[PDB]
């Protein structure tokens, strides 16, 4: 699996929060994700979610944000 659907995080290991839809999506697909969407709710809470985001670009993983 070289993509998956997941939230994006940055090199630190934190989740990007959202207030909007389109933040997400725009940040998801610049990064060569499908499309992405806000989650208010969800295993880490708001975040933006990515689907089919590639491998080389982080997502959010068991740790801290650091």
């Amino acid at each position: 699996n070289s993509v998956r659907d997941a939230y994006i995080a940055d090199s630190h290991n934190c989740v990007y929060e959202c207030a909007r839809n389109e933040y997400c999506n725009d940040l998801c697909t610049k990064n060569g994700a499908k499309s992405g969407y806000c989650q208010w709710v969800g295993k880490y809470g708001n975040g933006c979610w990515c689907i089919e985001l590639p491998d080389n670009v982080p997502i959010k993983v068991g740790g801290k944000c650091h």
